[PDB]
């Protein structure tokens, strides 16, 4: 059994339903330390890893380590019912469904069953990326939208002193470039000139999750993945690793 | 003739739009007292009551009391054309159409046709109701969404100390709960553990009109129909009487 | 070449989507003065004439004198990426693309591919317009979307000391009423009593781009096309003419 409270249910909400755009049954593991996610999308292009540390929870209590299945849809739509000003509570007792309570003026439990999900089989690459780029959240979801606009796929560039998002359909094209005299890129670490491209469609999932004002990693190579690394809650981490285009 | 005036043309609109999910066609009574309209919905499953006294209008002018049939979707869609800080003059001559007249920074008047509605064969049997709730709007509101997400119907349990509406689904189980301990729940008085259930869709359209705040009397009784109560403008009365579903 | 610099992006994507519901394809001329731009409807129904001179822009800088076509759908589309607070630039080389620049946190720049649109062949008549109505554009907003609750058709009225718009449907009926007593009526000034009616859904979409403080003019006669202008960033002009439903 164990029982994690989350003060602001909405904001937990929105957690999942970004990450339940791209997955559809996850197993949460629950210990001591935090709750931890990992999983691929349909596709087996995007791998999700998701890190939700004790500090993040206003009450934190796994009296076993335990791992649920769970669909993400279902999760999702319950989870939105809670208001923004919702304490939200996730307890399990021995039985398999996941009690999800809102307290506010009322208390409201549902009762969500849970799924075998069988575990990932992981066999990760070892990724020697060559460049990394720190920019703010607004840049790339903006970028992201604007190529959308325009192509299926977008070209990703570092070089020494600039980063490029760069995308061309059949009539249109954008470019979207950053150098650190912008204020949208706070660093910017560049082995070697790399470039690699990526499908949008992913990247249009990935980046709803994003805040304006988060510093968002991105880690790449040249024909390589990407690695998409921000925040939640400051300590909590969505991590992304997503394959390239080519 | 009758000329009534209502400050604030959107929450007369909202009023309108709430009892139009309901209810096509109703006869509004209008004398000096006030205006007062009873009607069922096409199911004859749930009764509508309202009362609109003299006090909730600006100013009003009844000078012969007089019944007028209303196309409640067509009244709908023209006082949804009333903005927020609009005056609303509805005034009725004697030819066979209602003037609905917005004044802000220009006078708008629309004619509404009237038809015949032939009037409520009333037989209510009489409701010794055992169960008398008064919760906050926002936790029935809540609760009725949380209850649709699940199922089709919705049982309401009341205990000498606490109010329960309880769903479930295939798979999914939701339950709302209240004790007088919670902010939510204003006024709890049992005669006898009371429990009904009723349909959900329903509830959903009598919840909509229902503001955050707002007191709501619910009285039951064991299968025996719900009535639910709110005030329209403080001295308006909004009265369902809802059927069980058993 | 030219460069001409638009702070507020969003408010320039507004005034080409405004455009974009009655333009398909228009020829924008850019000289030292600033932008023009005069096109017709598909159904060659309503005349457009923009006017921006320089003072609207930040930076105004029209090397050469240059007229170029633009699809407005495409050009809509894109300008709608700009944020309320982006800085927007356009420029032109030598190439048969404009590029489109919207500029924040990150520099992201659009191509735009551009057509061959041939100039309007312009014979208007005289227009002896009996009528001039200056009124506030909440009014003529609301007026128009009264009267297409009700009809295709709306017919205005103008006698020396009231301004009417009527419209009337199989059913319903609406009368928009304005003396110099009304705060909506800002200036009348009439020849003879003016009676003119026009398509609806023309008018629905000229009023799009009206501020609800705006100072619209109109100026029309019995029968006869209505002129309405309105400003845009007090300087900038967009001025339509229709022609009369009889």
């Amino acid at each position: 059994p164990f029982e994690v409270v989350f003060d602001g249910a909405k904001e937990f909400a929105d957690l999942i339903a970004t990450a339940s755009n791209l997955i559809d049954e996850a197993a949460f593991k629950f210990t001591e330390e935090g709750i931890s996610m990992r999983a691929m999308d349909p596709s087996r292009v995007v791998l999700i890893d998701l890190n939700l540390p004790e500090s993040i929870f206003s009450k934190y209590e796994v009296e076993e380590p335990e791992t649920i299945g769970i669909n993400m849809d279902q999760f999702k739509k319950i989870l939105k019912r809670g208001k923004a000003k919702d304490t939200l509570i996730l307890r399990k007792g021995d039985e398999n469904f996941l009690e999800i309570t809102f307290e506010g003026t009322a208390k409201r439990t549902f009762r969500l069953p849970l799924i075998d999900v069988e575990e990932l089989e992981l066999e990760l690459p070892e990724l020697p990326f060559t460049a990394k780029v720190v920019l703010l959240g607004e840049v790339l979801k903006e970028g992201i939208k604007d190529a959308s606009l325009v192509s299926d796929a977008i070209k990703f560039i570092a070089k020494e002193n600039e980063f490029t998002m760069k995308a061309e359909g059949e009539t249109n094209e954008v470019e979207i470039r950053l150098t650190l005299e912008d204020e949208g890129l706070l660093d910017l670490e560049v082995e070697e000139e790399t470039k690699s491209a990526y499908g949008i469609r992913y990247l249009s999932d990935m980046v709803k999750g994003i805040g304006k004002a988060d510093e968002v990693i991105l880690r790449f190579g040249n024909e390589m993945p990407l690695q998409m690394e921000y925040m939640i809650r400051d300590e909590g981490r969505l991590t992304f690793l997503l394959a390239p285009r080519v």
